[PDB]
């Protein structure tokens, strides 16, 4: 700092200068955002047929045909998986607990379903994501659940969005602002699980009267993934800003590992390989 | 094994979707081609900007009173105060120097001796690869009129990717090409440490010079980067290769596109 500060006219100016070249240089960079956005934008496009087909092999909705079949054991072999290999001879509808099974082994996240969560993810169906395409650049990522057999939500798609601020970082990428998520509607608070709910009756040895109490208990839950954090206020605490950022961090973090993994290799995340 | 001996009707499924991957894998190469073409598109519009830093800081062309005036501003609004003026010398010397000097990884590397050879340095520039495997290389120019240790005019780095992209469908590292150097003296080579010893006989009246070449520690040793080939031997001889890559991609991601900042220290 002192070193800057006792540079020559001459030089600051040489400098001042160069400052400015660079706000000229974070004008293109910004462009180079955008259409590096679109084009991302472009390809999701193209993964998503791929995907969209996976569910219903996943929902036992359509069937494979024996060319992937096949096609598909030159793929273990040649991967050397095997454990994806049939024996030699001539049940369920469209594969087991696929999605849960999934999430239970990638690292950030499997850290978070619990015994109560995982009868939940039964019914999951599909992970969806998508670029936010319009106003405020970000991607949300869907959840469809089975409405017609899941017992805890009347809520068929369950989204969680993440928007990138504006404003370009440092670095010159894109920077978080906030998350948003996409509220339950859970059918009792019995299957609710985002909470616990204590009862304990009552009775008042002087007025006689009797009443048991009904506590609901907010406790860690994987779905509070749909509740962020939110950014309370300048309003300055201790201790409930680290722990509520670092929060934020897990937020974010877990957002990543879905879109950039879980999504685009869960078939070898289901089994295990992508481990 | 929690699926090795398990259904039948599933695993048959599993199959048909371990195939719909690969046809993931040939969308995401798809994509990863324009990718970096977007990038190298991107690039030559950051050149010709960069190109003029490199003059203001050769000295090669002024400042524009225009491009002062927009500054002053900036550096104002940027709540850097450190860096402006209130009503002799060429262009900036020591940039770059001063530059490496405070950017984390390579800094530490930078040894006193090779400062002064890092004092003839005016710009390190960027590229990148189609022309066969993906790549970048990392252009330094150098003073060659001035610079006492090596006539070489452009130092540089190529670092290259593996064709096939990884699981991640990423590039993944497959090796580095120094640019090499040709030092006009091994006393200046900073790449050495050198012992001499001369050695005069009497009845023969001939003297027998003999110069010893010791490798050293040095910063330009980035241009003699680990080769793939040759317990100890391997989790040593991969720990520099990993300081190296790291060491580029500082470079490439931060020094390059920061260098003012790089220079003054705001970038820490």
């Amino acid at each position: 700092s002192g070193y800057v500060g006792g540079l020559p006219k001459n030089v600051k100016e040489k400098l001042l200068s160069l400052k400015t070249l660079q706000s000229e240089l974070f004008e293109v960079e910004k462009e180079f955002q955008v259409e590096m956005f679109e084009l991302e934008n472009k390809f999701l496009q193209k993964y998503k047929p791929i995907w969209e087909q996976r569910s219903r092999i996943i929902s036992g909705q359509e069937q494979p045909k024996p060319e992937q079949i096949a096609k598909g054991q030159e793929i273990v072999e040649s991967l050397n998986e095997t454990e994806l290999l049939v024996d030699e001879e001539e049940q369920v509808k469209g594969i087991p607990s696929f999605w849960l099974t999934a999430l239970e082994n990638l690292p950030i996240v499997c850290d978070t379903i619990t015994d109560r969560d995982a009868e939940v993810l039964e019914y999951l169906q599909d992970i969806g994501l998508e670029y936010l395409t319009d106003g405020r650049p970000g991607f949300k990522l869907l959840f469809r659940f089975d409405s017609s057999a899941n017992p805890f939500f009347t809520n068929d798609i369950l989204c969680k969005t993440y928007f990138y601020q504006k404003e370009l970082g440092y670095s010159g990428d894109f920077i978080y602002d906030h998350a948003e998520g996409c509220e339950i509607s859970w059918k009792d608070n019995a299957h609710n699980v985002t909470v616990d709910l204590e009862m304990r009756k009552q009775r008042n040895k002087t007025t006689k009267q009797v009443r048991t109490i009904e506590k609901i208990t907010p406790i860690e839950s994987f779905f509070n993934f749909f509740d962020p954090p939110k950014i309370q206020n300048e309003d300055q605490d201790e201790e409930l800003e680290e722990d509520l950022e670092e929060r934020l961090a897990l937020d974010y973090s877990i957002g990543e590992q879905l879109k950039d993994k879980l999504i685009p290799r869960a078939v070898d995340w289901f089994t295990g390989a992508a481990l």
